[PDB]
């Protein structure tokens, strides 16, 4: 459940070791996949290569979102808070 999601997506995203850069990535797939559930902003900016590549990302799963990511994100966050935590 996305529960622990929130739990533990919240603190990644403010974490004093905020983070890295190709973890980032992943990490606004899912986050961004369970917190709203679907694709939702459907504009990234338009000197935005850094959003746009991130948005695709997360179009991948746009509609199943959900679901996936609060199953892997438990597994992606406890091992990145095992980096991050201080």
């Amino acid at each position: 459940v996305s529960q622990l999601f929130e739990e533990k997506a919240k603190a990644v995203n403010e974490l004093p070791t905020k983070p890295s850069t190709d973890e980032l990535l992943e990490l606004y797939a899912l986050y961004k996949q369970a917190t709203v559930g679907d694709n939702d902003k459907e504009k990234p900016g338009i000197f935005n290569m850094k959003d746009r590549y991130k948005w695709e990302a997360w179009e991948n799963l746009k509609g199943k979102s959900q679901e996936d990511a609060e199953k892997e994100y438990i597994a992606l966050v406890d091992q990145l808070i095992a980096k991050y935590s201080s």
